[PDB]
């Protein structure tokens, strides 16, 4: 579960986490699942969404 | 590819994507990969990491 930053990452929002180059990192189990980059066919909108909150179709 | 949304989200960032159970969503094609909720071993802090930042370890 353990991962090793290859970049230096700036955070944009509250909810992101920064951190630089060569930081040990695990990952975090979540209800919400993975989040993903969605554009919305129903409203137009685009952002990110819980990808546990959705099913393929 | 196409999803269907089963619950209704609602926003918590200028980031995220609300959206009502039943909206059609497709998947953005991104760069910084999936998002994940990652707790940094080395400064303590936790949040979300853009999964294409990072490497087995």
């Amino acid at each position: 579960m353990t991962f090793v930053a290859l970049y230096d990452y700036e955070s944009r929002t509250e909810t992101d986490l920064s951190f630089k180059k060569g930081e040990r990192l695990q990952i975090v189990n979540n209800t919400e699942g993975d989040w993903w980059l969605a554009h919305s066919l129903t409203t137009g909108r685009t952002g990110y969404i819980p990808s546990n909150y959705v099913a393929p179709s």
